[PDB]
This record gives C-alpha cells, sequence and structure tokens, in this order.
C-alpha cells in the first residue's frame, strides 16, 4: 500500500533491465508496490525512447511534467528498489520509438 512516503531518491533508471540514467528523481503519491511514484518528465521518458505519438495526450505536455506515466500508459512501471537504488522501470513496446539506448 502506501509503504514509503513523498520525497526524491538518488538511484540509476533501469527500463527493460537496461540502464538508462542516474539522477535523483523526485516522487509523488500514487497507486503500486511503494504508493508513490517517480515525477517523469516528457524529456526523461522520450529519452529511453517512450513513444509520446502513442498515447495521444503525452505528446502535448511539459518537458519538466509529473507525466502520469503508468496512468496513461499500460504495462509499464517504476519500482524504485531503495536495497539496491535501482530504479527497476518498464515500457510496452507498443510505447517504444524503436531503440530503448
Amino acid at each position: 500500500g502506501q509503504e514509503l512516503p513523498p520525497g526524491t531518491y538518488r538511484v540509476d533508471i533501469y527500463l527493460n533491465n537496461g540502464y538508462m540514467a542516474t539522477r535523483d528523481v523526485t516522487f509523488n503519491t500514487g497507486d503500486s508496490e511503494q504508493g508513490i511514484v517517480p515525477c517523469l518528465t516528457r524529456a526523461q521518458l522520450a529519452s529511453m525512447g517512450l513513444n509520446t505519438a502513442s498515447v495521444a495526450g503525452m505528446n502535448l505536455l511539459a518537458d519538466d511534467a509529473c507525466v502520469p506515466l503508468t496512468t496513461m500508459v499500460q504495462d509499464a512501471t517504476a519500482h524504485l528498489d531503495v536495497g539496491q537504488q535501482r530504479l527497476n522501470l518498464t515500457i510496452p513496446q507498443a510505447f517504444m520509438s524503436n531503440r530503448a539506448r
């Protein structure tokens, strides 16, 4: 349920079990494992190759929005592993441009 109150955490984004970036990632309160989710933006998402054009309503919002990645996209997730500082991430191939580098 809620098992981690909000803030920012220094971790490694791991999309589809592939390291993307190392940074702090602010979270806001939410619904999933921890009860919180990261403040991933248009730029940050599209950097992993997240296809904003696959989701009519993503491709118009701010490059520093708290995008509802896991509420406007299905099957994706953003599990903050605090224990390993590994922001375990997924995106379905549908919402991928062609390359997640």
